[PDB]
């Protein structure tokens, strides 16, 4: 694969040219529209003169290859001229003649057409490969400056607040890509003109005047495609911003897998999501709509402009036209079709590249300059005004310089500036205003390289937590090891499935903040140069009966060391030899003392204080030909006449404009000076003419079909996964991370929404062309078969090359630019997290490096694009000067050659169509086929006689249920239990009961989840038997909670989904409970109140579901309350003795007193599994029963 090849340049453009050339000319533009400061508002003005890399080669070398293309045809009217045979009654001598009669030859014009086609392929691609390798370095330029005006500057915003992230959703990847393809594009707007004027002279100069009018209509038929441009882009923009809000939807939707798979809200959560999905393919058909209809534009224009023509032929009077006349006009008309495409996208791009460049110096000229403005002490300010940078007045009268190595601390919860006051000593605020000294020497940025910090707004780098802390020094495993085990992330630990080099941080493994405050603080601490700077780092994140034991940590680590470390927190369950601290409500720190010497100045502040205290050989060798039976599978299933219609449709338009030609070639065939009359100008008019209509009526037809047959395919597609996918088997959907399934929820539906269409009919349509171009030119010469057989043969075998090829360095590509779009994703998201950690200019370090290192991999990419065209043009090449050879030799008729070279020159152009749509539709297909493959599988059947049974609510004998008597190894891959533990529990039994780690776990699946060979035999569970309860109806009457109760959604405002008009949701059956009551009994959001993915965001009266609403099932389950205040379970617990009254009976699962602590029926268990039923708990004590338990009793 060879994924870094080599840099080969990075000297050249990659990064130290680019910004030599960008800055220099932002010097320019700043010098010289300072004579003219507002005068004329320009923006970039001058970003003509930004490079001194010229452009003008590429419109030199591109307005050559048009004309010398241009030319071509003209030479195929020579080369059809002399088809009338003037001969036995005069042959001149000419002796040693040279320019005499050199040209009307006809094996000299086609050595010439062979000279010129060969030099135009060259030049034009050579021009704008050398314009692309230009452009890749304007991206990167562009990039550097973005990026050099982000980072030194962007640090001390406040008016950024608005928009966290507007620059990595800008600049990320719509406003770069855009200039560069733009940069790319800008010769076709620079010079079609000139073609598009040339080929009218020339079509002027050899049409004379019956074509003229039947000429000037493709000009305007381009503004058509330019016209439908606009429309398909507002049904874009509506089918994204559908598909945005059903990708929501379905990620709220999947985010509960464990929660639905067995309550009452299975299938019925997703209800409303489907019908999202057919709204939302409402608006996709619109989009398609356009998109057919501009096949049409592009499929039938040309015919009907030239009929046109023959229309005015009857304008011209003449006898006929003569087939060295009009042939040649066609082909013109076929050449100049070509650069209008080009024009209406340029239409677009550039008002894209406009509307970008203008956001980009809107963006790199807001307050940039202000927001950086330029014994290891700083410290020495008498300022009349130092402002909360925009914010004025906000420290006023500020003066104070402060001995290193003391532990600072104005605790303070309101008005305590702590984080303007933190941010304004160290410079890295803008608080400069006045005059501001320093010490006398630095052991000029305010005297601050020594600084450390660490978060206060929690923040986690996007890799392995390792290197989130390894922080450019050294690192081995001593001191690293000793920072680490002094607070050690022991969860952490066994969690990361490869330790701190695991997946950590925003799109990895998840932590939670008090470990995120850990991790910043241990950050702290392995630095070096430590002078720390912390601004309230342990207000939030507190260490329970840590943070002393996290500050003896750093007490042996720096306070026995020689390193100034301080703390800024208000907390005081660290204020042991809290000794500084500070008045300053809006004011500086005008005090400061020992741990007592502050009660000497006696301020009522002291005293106030205490009151309220895998192999290659299985990946590349089964590569060739990947998606063959996946396409036969996509095809044919969903297919509403996808081959019994649309193929012969498709057939028929090309055979029909095939034959419109052969028609054309039969109206002027011989017929051009025998007959003058008056009666021989209409004859053919019903032989050619008449077909002219089907050149643009059948083609119309197919311009639908295809498209058509997608749109039915993409609905059956997604509704087929969520057919397939409405319920599963737990054991995959608890194995396989969720994020794959997402993605091949999402981005493979779009992919077969979007683009495997237009990839299909761009495909078939130049592979049926390029086919009935060969058949012709081998009718119009027999030995043609032969002769074009062999060398394209040979081109399949390389055209096989890069059906791999090019992939894998595509495939390079698609991995290419994960990585450099993070790093303008993290410097910017931490606006202020990277202020001033003294590490600033180190960023670009890496940002240089990544910037190549992806760029090289676009540039061979588009190398190799390069290549395959080249190679195509040359083959295009051969075969027409073999097909004019062999028409020239055989000398049938003007007719019979103008047909076989005017293909021929129509060929030449197909076959990079053809090779690249074979491979836009390989890997279209190929990503197809990564979730064609589960499309509909089902894993869990439902194969049952079980009897109609009413089973109303009822509790048959308090839930008695005793199945388990030394259970067997599970099985069914569904995570078995591995042990055996005899069941045998209470039926009266209210309280819960402790248990162990051993089979607590396995116990609390087991209160509903399925499982084959787990715990068979005999069995007195619930008067029906449990294999044979109905998979239809009885699982919706089960119950159970989560081990954290998470309810994402609203999950009360539509809690009301299945029967249940109760209409006692708002204070009868939940305000009762008193954990509802919050949110119902007293609160003005209402029975219709939603949370966006919060179960405990918003909702912290009830994390909990609400018990008794749900009976206003019968079996209650218990969970590990991880997070739950100890008060509010108590009252939870008298709710569930509330639902007892109805009940009686509840099994819970835990390992901790906590929860296991208000026992009134237990059991005495063994090993993990209750043994004997027995209510005491000391007679657990004297047995086997709670003596775990009783580590803690
Ligand atoms: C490789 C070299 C092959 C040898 C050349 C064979 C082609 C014949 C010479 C070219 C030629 O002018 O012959 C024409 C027909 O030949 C033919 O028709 C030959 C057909 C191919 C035979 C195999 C006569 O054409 P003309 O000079 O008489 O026409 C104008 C009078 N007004
Ligand atoms: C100058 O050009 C044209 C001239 C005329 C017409 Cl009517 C269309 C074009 C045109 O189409 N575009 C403008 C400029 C342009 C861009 C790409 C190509 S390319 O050779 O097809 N290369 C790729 O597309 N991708 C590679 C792979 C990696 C990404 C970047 C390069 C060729 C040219
Ligand atoms: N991003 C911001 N938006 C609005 N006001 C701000 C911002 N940053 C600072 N301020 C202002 O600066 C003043 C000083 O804030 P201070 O440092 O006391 O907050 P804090 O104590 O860190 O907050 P917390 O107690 O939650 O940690 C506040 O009155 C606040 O209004």
């Amino acid at each position: 694969i060879d994924l870094k090849a080599i840099g080969k340049l990075p000297i050249a453009m990659r990064a130290v040219t680019n910004y030599v050339c960008l800055k220099e000319a932002y010097e320019e533009q700043k010098k010289k529209a300072a004579d003219h400061p507002n005068r004329t508002p320009s923006i970039w003005l001058a970003m003509y003169r930004a490079f001194g890399r010229p452009i003008l080669l590429s419109s030199t070398f591109r307005y050559l290859a048009d004309l010398l293309g241009f030319a071509g045809p003209l030479c195929i009217s020579g080369i059809v001229q002399r088809v009338n045979e003037p001969k036995n009654n005069t042959t001149r001598f000419s002796e040693t003649l040279s320019s005499k009669e050199f040209l009307e030859n006809a094996h000299v014009l086609a050595v010439l057409l062979f000279l010129a086609l060969i030099l135009q392929r060259t030049f034009l691609q050579a021009s704008y490969y050398v314009t692309i390798e230009t452009g890749i370095n304007l991206r990167g330029a562009l990039l550097a400056m973005i990026y050099n005006k982000i980072l030194r500057l962007s640090t001390s915003n406040l008016s950024m607040g608005e928009m966290t992230l507007g620059q990595i959703n800008n600049l990320v990847a719509i406003e770069t890509n855009q200039l560069m393809w733009f940069l790319f594009l800008c010769p076709n707007l620079w010079a079609m003109p000139v073609q598009i004027i040339m080929g009218v002279i020339l079509l002027y100069n050899l049409l004379g005047s019956s074509a003229l009018v039947g000429a000037a209509v493709i000009v305007l038929l381009a503004p058509i495609q330019y016209f439908i441009a606009t429309k398909l882009a507002e049904a874009q923009k509506s089918t994204l911003d559908y598909s945005t809000e059903r990708l929501k939807k379905t990620n709220e939707i999947l985010k509960g897998i464990k929660l639905l798979k067995l309550y009452a809200w299975e299938h019925i959560f997703c209800k409303s999501v489907e019908e999202t999905r057919m709204k939302e393919l409402s608006s996709l058909k619109t989009f398609a709509l356009y998109t057919s209809l501009s096949i049409f534009m592009n499929a039938a224009i040309p015919i009907a402009a030239v009929l046109a023509t023959f229309v005015t032929h009857a304008y011209a009077s003449g006898n006929n036209l003569k087939p060295a006349e009009a042939f040649a006009s066609l082909s013109l008309f076929h050449i100049l079709v070509t650069p209008l495409f080009l024009l209406s996208t340029v239409v677009r791009f550039a008002v894209k590249a406009i509307i970008s460049v203008q956001k980009l110096n809107e963006f790199l000229l807001s307050d940039e300059i202000g927001e950086d403005s330029w014994e290891d002490v700083a410290i020495k300010v008498t300022n009349g005004y130092f402002s909360w940078g925009s914010g004025l007045a906000t420290l006023s009268n500020i003066d104070i310089r402060i001995p290193t190595g003391q532990l600072t601390m104005i605790v303070g919860q309101v008005g305590c500036g702590k984080s303007s006051l933190l941010l304004a000593i160290l410079g890295e605020m803008q608080t400069l205003e006045g005059k501001v000294y320093w010490n006398n020497v630095n052991e000029r940025s305010r005297s601050r390289y020594s600084v450390a910090y660490a978060a206060q707004k929690p923040w986690l780098l996007n890799a392995t937590v390792e290197e989130n802390i390894t922080f450019g020094s050294s690192f081995n495993r001593q001191r690293y090891k000793a920072v680490t085990d002094a607070c050690s992330l022991q969860p952490d630990i066994d969690l990361l499935p490869f330790g701190d080099q695991t997946e950590i941080g925003e799109r990895g493994i998840n932590l939670s903040g008090g470990q995120r405050q850990r991790i910043c603080v241990a950050r702290a601490l392995y630095q070096n140069t430590n002078i720390v700077f912390l601004d309230d780092p342990f207000s939030a994140l507190d260490i329970h009966l840590s943070d002393h034991l996290m500050q003896e940590g750093i007490l042996k680590f720096l306070q026995d060391d020689k390193r100034t470390v301080v703390l800024v927190t208000h907390k005081l369950q660290y204020l042991t030899h809290a000794d500084w601290i500070i008045a300053m409500k809006d004011g500086s720190v005008l005090r400061e003392g020992t741990l007592k010497d502050i009660q000497t100045k006696d301020v009522e502040l002291y005293e106030h204080w205490k009151t309220l205290m895998d192999n290659m050989s299985t990946v590349m060798r089964l590569r060739t030909k990947m998606p063959w039976k996946t396409c036969w599978w996509y095809l044919t299933s969903g297919g509403f006449f996808l081959l019994f219609l649309m193929i012969f449709s498709k057939l028929l338009k090309h055979s029909v404009i095939v034959a419109i030609d052969y028609w054309l070639a039969t109206w002027t065939s011989e017929y051009s000076i025998n007959d003058p009359g008056k009666a021989d100008q209409t004859f053919y008019v019903a032989g050619f003419s008449i077909l002219c209509g089907a050149g643009i009526f059948l083609c119309l037809v197919t311009s639908l079909t295809v498209e058509w047959m997608g749109l039915t395919a993409a609905k059956n597609l997604h509704h087929n996964l969520l057919n397939k996918i409405i319920l599963g088997p737990i054991r995959f959907f608890d194995t396989t991370p969720l994020g794959l399934i997402l993605n091949r929820f999402s981005a493979d539906t779009n992919i077969i929404d979007q683009h495997i269409p237009p990839t299909l009919e761009s495909l078939t349509r130049s592979t049926l062309l390029c086919l009935s171009a060969i058949g012709m030119i081998s009718y119009a010469t027999p030995v043609f078969l032969i002769a074009l057989a062999p060398l394209g043969v040979a081109f399949y075998f390389i055209q096989k090359y890069f059906r791999v090829a090019s992939k894998d360095l595509q495939e390079l590509d698609d991995s290419t630019q994960l990585p450099l779009l993070c790093h303008f994703s993290e410097t910017a998201e931490g606006l202020t997290t990277i202020r001033a950690f003294r590490h600033e200019t180190r960023f670009k370090q890496r940002m240089l490096e990544l910037t190549d290192t992806n760029n090289i991999a676009y540039l061979f990419l588009s190398a190799a694009n390069r290549w395959l065209e080249v190679r195509t043009d040359y083959l295009g090449a051969c075969i027409v000067l073999t097909a004019s050879i062999a028409s020239i030799s055989g000398s049938s008729n003007s007719g019979l050659v103008g047909l076989g070279l005017l293909y021929a020159l129509t060929i030449t152009n197909y076959l990079n169509w053809v090779v690249r749509n074979l491979a836009d539709l390989e890997v279209q297909m190929g990503a197809v086929k990564k979730v064609n493959s589960f499309l509909t599988m089902e894993s869990e059947n439902y194969e049952g006689t079980m009897d109609p049974s009413q089973v109303p609510e009822h509790w048959p004998q308090e839930g008695e249920i005793k199945i388990h008597d030394l259970c067997v190894r599970y099985e069914n891959n569904l995570k078995p239990v591995l042990k055996h533990v005899k069941a045998y529990i209470k039926p009266g039994q209210k309280v819960g009961i402790c248990g162990r780690t051993g089979s607590g776990k396995s116990s609390l699946s087991l209160a509903f989840f399925r499982m084959v060979d787990i715990f068979d035999g005999k069995i007195v569970i619930d008067g029906i038997d449990i294999s044979k309860l109905p998979l239809h109806t009885l699982r919706s009457r089960l119950s159970i909670i989560l081990q954290d109760p998470i309810l994402f959604s609203g999950s009360i405002r539509f809690n009301l989904d299945p029967e249940c008009k109760c209409t006692d949701d708002r204070l009868w059956e939940a305000l009762e409970i008193a954990q509802l009551k919050n949110m119902v009994k007293s609160l003005p959001g209402g029975l219709d109140a939603t949370v966006t993915e919060g179960g405990e965001n918003f909702s912290v009266g009830q994390r909990q579901l609400f018990c008794l609403a749900r009976a206003f099932s019968s079996i209650l389950i218990m969970d590990e309350a991880t997070a739950s205040i100890d008060m509010a379970t108590e009252n939870i617990l008298q709710k569930v003795v509330m639902t007892a009254f109805a009940d009686r009976t509840v099994v819970t699962i835990a390992h901790r007193v906590h929860t296991i602590l208000t026992a009134d029926l237990v059991i005495v268990m063994k090993r993990g599994n209750i043994l004997e039923y027995d209510t005491p708990e000391s007679l657990l004590a004297q047995e086997d029963g709670v003596f775990a338990s009783f580590v803690r009793a």
